[PDB]
């Protein structure tokens, strides 16, 4: 059986750059996928989207829209010390958190900083 780490590696292998908002979305998809025993269907949807000719980015988004655990779901909260703990390539994708952010609308996660600051990662 494919592990969360295996899936993360598979997905990373298709992404350009590193530490981009899409890599973080891979992280979220794998975490929530593991927690809901849905890694297989997520991998199947990913591969099927690639096989149809979708970009890998679009494949990840498609997973957020097609796998029910992400449908109308709030973004996960991820506790960090500071903004420096966020990958450089994610920095310009950080935004104030709106009311009711949703993963399937592009809100990948919410970072909670130690001093109380919160930043949403938007795709
Ligand atoms: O995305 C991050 C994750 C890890 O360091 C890590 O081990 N992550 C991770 C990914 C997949 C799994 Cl399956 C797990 C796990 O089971 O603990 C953890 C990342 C997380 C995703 C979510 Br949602 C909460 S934590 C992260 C990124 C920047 C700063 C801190 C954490």
């Amino acid at each position: 059986d494919i592990s969360a780490k295996d899936l993360r590696n598979i997905m990373y292998d298709h992404l350009p750059g590193f530490g981009t908002a899409f890599h973080q979305l891979v992280q979220v998809i794998c975490k929530l996928g593991k927690d809901s025993n849905s890694l297989d269907i997520i991998h199947a949807e990913f591969q099927a989207s690639l096989a149809e000719g979708d970009s890998p980015q679009c494949a990840l988004i498609q997973i957020t829209k097609r796998v029910p655990i992400f449908q109308d779901a709030a973004p996960p909260v991820i506790h960090i010390r500071s903004r420096g703990d966020i990958p450089r390539a994610c920095q310009k994708s950080l935004r104030p958190v709106p009311p009711s952010p949703k993963i399937d609308r592009g809100w990948v996660c919410v970072f909670q900083l130690q001093d109380g600051k919160t930043l949403g990662l938007k795709i």
